[PDB]
This record gives C-alpha cells, sequence and structure tokens, in this order.
C-alpha cells in the first residue's frame, strides 16, 4: 500500500520510447490493477499463452496407467494466458516487503562485502567478449525484442551472424556510457499452474521476465564473467555447486552430513526472487569495486538502469476479448531471466545462511536489529569462523542445506524475518524442523540415495516423487509440433531417465518403452529441464550404456575402482519399500498389464511414426 516513487530520469526515456513507438494506441488505464508496482501506460496487444500445455502423444500412449493419477496429468494444466499470468501478479508480484531496520541492514552490507572480497582472491573480474557470446547461445534463445529497430530476426543464432544486431548493441552501451538507457525492457510472462500435492517439489506458479537478446549481452559483457569464471563454483565459493551436476549433487550432502554438527537444515523462501531488496540489491553491486575502470563504468550501467531501475512490458484482459500490454516500473526485486540471476542469487543466499550462523551462534542479538551495538563483532566472527561455515553449505540459487554447528539455527529467525527471507508454510516464529538423515534432505527438487552396486561399490543417485517425471515428459512445450518432433522430446525424456532416474522401476520400463519405439537412429531434441544441474549428457544418439559408465564410473572423482558395468541388468533398483514411497505402481493392477503388455503398445507406436523407419528392441536388454 505504499511505492513506488519512480526515478523518472532513469526510466523514463525507455517509457517515452515505447509510448511514441506505439503513440497512435497509448492511453494510461484508470483501472489498472497494480498495487505496489509504478503503472505507465497500456496499449492494445494480441493475446499469447494457452490456457492448457498439449501433451506428448508418444509419452502418452507408453503411459497409460498415469492417465489416472492426479499428480502427473496436473503437470500440463499451466495457464500462460494473460488473465492467468494476472492472477500471479496480483498475488506473488504485485508484493512490497518492509525494509529491514538500520541495524539489519548494518550486517548485511559488512557480510556481503566480506563475501565479495572472499570470493574475489583467486579470482578476477573481466570484461566478457563478443564471441563468448555467440559460443554460449543455443540457435534457439528468447529473442525478446520488444522495439521498432529489434524485430529484424526471427532466430537467435540468425541475429548474433549478422553485424545489424552487433551494431544496436554498440549503440545503447555508447547509451549506457552517457548517462543513459535506451532500449533495456523485461517481456513479462506469467505461469499459474494447477497445483499441487503435499510436498511435491520444482513447480509452482511463477512470473517470467527477460530482456532482449542485445540488452542481455551487455548484461552478458559486464557481469558475465560471474558464470563463465564460475565465481559461484564449489571450488572458488566453498558454499556455492556451480557446473555439478545431478549426478553429484548427492555426494555433498553426503559429505557434509559426517562432519560434527546439528540436523541438516533446507528451508525454503517463499517467493525469493520477490523477496530481494532494494539494499541486497546493492551489496550486490560490491562487486564493481574489484573492476577495472573501464569494466566499473559499464557495470553500473547495467546495475543502475537494468537492475535497480527496471522497466516491463506485460499483457492484461481488457473488454470484449481483446488483450492490451502495460507498462509498469519496479525498483528492488529479481527478474527471473537476468544473465546472472543464478550468480546473484547464490551469493545473496549465501549471505543469508552465514547470517543465520551468526543469529545461531549468540553473535547477533536483538540489539543489532534495530541498531548495531558493536559492529567490531561481525567481522571478527567471518575470519575465524567464515569459511568454515560456507563448506558445510550447499547453496544453487535460492535453493540451500545448512549444517550448523548446533541446532540453535532453529530459533535463529529475527535477522531472517527482517531481511525479508521467510520461510514458506511455517509460522512467524514457529522454529524450523530438521533433517536427521541426509538421504531425505530436499535440495534443487530432489532428494538423494544411496545406490548399492553389484560388485560391491556404491554411487549416490538423485531421485524425487516419480509423478513429476512422467508428467513432466507427457507435455508437448508447442502445438503444431510434429510426430517427429514430440518422438524426439520423448527420447530425450527417455534417455534422461536411463541416466538419473535408471533406480526407478517404472521409469527405466517406460524409457526402454519410449526408446524402442522411436526411431534408432532419430536425434534427441528438446530441454527436458530447466534446471542447471541438468547438464544434458543425454542429449545424443550414443548408446546410453556408455554415457552411464562415463557420468557415474570413469569420470566420477568419488569412484575409486573405475571397472565398467556391461549389462543393463547388472544395475539395481531402489528398495521397493523407496520405489513405492516417491510414486511407483509396482504390484498394481492396470501397471501390471501394462508391464505385461508394453511391446505390444510400442508397436502400436512404431506404426503411428511409420513402418519404413528402422526401430531397435531396448526391452530386450531387462529381464527380472
Ligand atoms: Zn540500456
Ligand atoms: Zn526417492
Amino acid at each position: 500500500s505504499c511505492a513506488e516513487a519512480p526515478n523518472m530520469k532513469i526510466i523514463g526515456r525507455r517509457i517515452e520510447r515505447i509510448r511514441n513507438e506505439h503513440a497512435e494506441t497509448w492511453f494510461l488505464d484508470e483501472n489498472h490493477p497494480y498495487r505496489t508496482w509504478a503503472y505507465h501506460g497500456s496499449y492494445e496487444a494480441p493475446t499469447q499463452g494457452s490456457a492448457s500445455s498439449l501433451v506428448n502423444g508418444v509419452v502418452r500412449l507408453l503411459s497409460k496407467p498415469w492417465d489416472v493419477v492426479t499428480g502427473v496429468t496436473g503437470i500440463a494444466m499451466t495457464d500462460t494466458t494473460p488473465y492467468g499470468q494476472q492472477r500471479v501478479f496480483k498475488e506473488k508480484v504485485d508484493t512490497r516487503v518492509p525494509d529491514p531496520q538500520e541495524g539489519t541492514r548494518q550486517v548485511m552490507n559488512i557480510v556481503s562485502s566480506w563475501l565479495w572480497k572472499e570470493l574475489g582472491k583467486r579470482k578476477r573480474p573481466r570484461v566478457c567478449t563478443k564471441e563468448e557470446f555467440i559460443n554460449k547461445v543455443r540457435s534457439n534463445a528468447a529473442l525478446g525484442a520488444i522495439f521498432e529497430e529489434e524485430k529484424e530476426w526471427k532466430t537467435a543464432v540468425e541475429a548474433v551472424n549478422d553485424p545489424r544486431f552487433w551494431a544496436l548493441v554498440d549503440r545503447e552501451r555508447e547509451h549506457h556510457l552517457r548517462g543513459e538507457c535506451h532500449s533495456c525492457v523485461y517481456n513479462m510472462m506469467g505461469k499459474r499452474e494447477k497445483k499441487q500435492g503435499e510436498f511435491g517439489k520444482a513447480k509452482g506458479s511463477r512470473a517470467i521476465w527477460y530482456m532482449w537478446l542485445g540488452a542481455r549481452f551487455l548484461e552478458f559483457e559486464a557481469l558475465g564473467f560471474l558464470n563463465e569464471d564460475h565465481w559461484m563454483g564449489r571450488e572458488n565459493s566453498g558454499g556455492g555447486v556451480e557446473g555439478l551436476g545431478l549426478q553429484r549433487l548427492g555426494y555433498i550432502l553426503e559429505e557434509m552430513n559426517r562432519a560434527p554438527g546439528g540436523k541438516m537444515y533446507a528451508d525454503d523462501t517463499a517467493g525469493w526472487d520477490t523477496r530481494i531488496s532494494k539494499f541486497d540489491l546493492e551489496n550486490e553491486a560490491l562487486i564493481t569495486n574489484q573492476m577495472e575502470e573501464g569494466h566499473r563504468t559499464l557495470a553500473l550501467a547495467v546495475i543502475k538502469y537494468t537492475y535497480q531501475n527496471k522497466v516491463v512490458k506485460v499483457l492484461r484482459p481488457a473488454e470484449g476479448g481483446k488483450t492490451v500490454m502495460d507498462i509498469i516500473s519496479r525498483q528492488d526485486q529479481r527478474g527471473s531471466g537476468q544473465v546472472v540471476t543464478y550468480a546473484l542469487n547464490t551469493f545473496t543466499n549465501l549471505v543469508v545462511q552465514l547470517i543465520r550462523n551468526m543469529e545461531a551462534e549468540e553473535v547477533l542479538e536483538m540489539q543489532d536489529l534495530w541498531l548495531l551495538r558493536k559492529p567490531e563483532k561481525v567481522t571478527r566472527w567471518l575470519q575465524s569462523n567464515g569459511w568454515d561455515r560456507l563448506k558445510r553449505m550447499a547453496v544453487s540459487g535460492d535453493d540451500c542445506v545448512v549444517k550448523p554447528i548446533d541446532d540453535r539455527f532453529a530459533h535463529a529467525l529475527r535477522f531472517l524475518n527482517d531481511m525479508g527471507k521467510v520461510r514458506k508454510d511455517t509460522q512467524e516464529w514457529k522454529p524450523s524442523t530438521g533433517w536427521s538423515n541426509w538421504e531425505e534432505v530436499p535440495f534443487c527438487s530432489h532428494h538423494f540415495n544411496k545406490l548399492y552396486l553389484k560388485d560391491g561399490r556404491s554411487i549416490v543417485v538423485p531421485c524425487r516423487h516419480q509423478d513429476e517425471l512422467i508428467g513432466r515428459a507427457r507435455v508437448s512445450p508447442g502445438a503444431g509440433w510434429s510426430i517427429r518432433e514430440t518422438a524426439c522430446l520423448a527420447k530425450s525424456y527417455a534417455q534422461m531417465w536411463q541416466l538419473l532416474y535408471f533406480h526407478r522401476r517404472d521409469l527405466r520400463l517406460m524409457a526402454n518403452a519410449i526408446c524402442s519405439a522411436v526411431p534408432v537412429d532419430w536425434v534427441p531434441t528438446g530441454r527436458t529441464t530447466w534446471s542447471i544441474h541438468g547438464k544434458g549428457e543425454w542429449m545424443t544418439t550414443e548408446d546410453m550404456l556408455m554415457v552411464w559408465n562415463r557420468v557415474w564410473i570413469e569420470e566420477n572423482d568419488h569412484m575409486e575402482d573405475k571397472t565398467p558395468v556391461t549389462k543393463w541388468t547388472d544395475i539395481p533398483y531402489l528398495g521397493k519399500r523407496e520405489d513405492l514411497w516417491c510414486g511407483s505402481l509396482i504390484g498394481h493392477r492396470p501397471r501390471t498389464t501394462w508391464a505385461e503388455n508394453i511391446k505390444d503398445t510400442v508397436n502400436m507406436v512404431r506404426r503411428i511414426i511409420g513402418d519404413e523407419e528402422k526401430y531397435m528392441d531396448y526391452l530386450s536388454t531387462q529381464v527380472r
């Protein structure tokens, strides 16, 4: 019910450009629903999104028992219509978290500037080049063109090979260096998901926003070194884990459990991106004091004009079926699709958890909440304990797992709530619940189990509820996708299961069915997960038994005995209790029928794709 006071001198340039590039249809809506955001104007626009997602036909026909399981059919029920997005905005994005008291702002100031120093000892900030951007971007990124001069392209790889795209970039950078910002504007779309189960992970209603491709280069140019040089990697950050895949996250949770201390706390912040305060964006900007003078100017141009002052375009339903685009402003919060969204969240989250250990270890008191009593004590505790507490953390974005020195961590909440990083689904002052067994700790939408191998070895495999994995695969990201295109996406989900969730009985059988129903020569396409830890080693025509040995045996630094595994039958499953607990259907009437007649179902899918294609029998590589 307060703010914004829009800094019109910084954002007003882009406002009048969007206004005057639509000056015939620009108007001011008196009935706009934006309470905590700064409204600027509206103009007519076509509709976008869909009330429901299309279902992958190949995966659906090969997963009949789950047509009645609400846990998997609900994942395809995402809503992206302008009405569905506005329902998310008024609930999760149109908020205002009160300012932390002055004493709390001091701790964040001290700890943040301390971590940037530790993070930049073995590393050196630098500018990122044009060729680094051309090699990193995939053929189909988000073009995100919003202006007239920016809609000259159709694909992302097409733009980067055109000297015209790098001409618009040079002008905006020259606009930045002169003190203005002319074209860095966010596109915002929303997803309202019909959800969920009790403790189902990963997917909730959220807002997705990103800038256009040229703006994200200037973003990647000034601060892209955080991702390219692996500043949030575990080797350099201690508590980070950037770069490690789902085949390695389990070992860290096990590594932490052996160290002495209390329980393992994996509390989850509700709406982490929205809970970012204007003081945290200042503390994240402390990295600017380590850059060369040419770099420092480019960085502040991105920070002041893209991070600390944002302009967003949002759709909204109007009268008579027509829709309309809104222009709004916001000074705090984090855009979900900023180039360094993951790195800046991992940093801030490390600072938050570092502070929470202080409140538990009786370093900070309620005195310090409203005014720092003795600020000389904060820097002392960080140098004799700060790095020891980072190495007992695992932070990936807004996901964190902390191993405190004792169980006073569960009650250290006053500094946490004042910083706005409130916990999800808990009373404001109820102590946090901890985990005694690391194999139950949630982290990155997964728990991690220890799989004992046939020859006396062991890997730590990732695991999650089975309905979330089948439901995701049954989703086709767009209409008009061909039969071949949907089959290649089905092959990607199947071969991903063969690499990470092979220990699940239903997933290995369904994967062998999909691989037996999709032609053997066809190259898998698509994106099976948007998580940073899904490195995508399954996107290949290579024999999945070969790639299994590479990520679990050959290149596993936790596996000293590197003797290869020859058969798929030599790799066990989880215990039937653990498999059933995570959503398996072993023993049920319809699942047993589906397993018996899976060859008949695979043969029918083969006829949809074509009798002419060459197929392989991956079901005969499994007898049990
Ligand atoms: Zn700009
Ligand atoms: Zn499990």
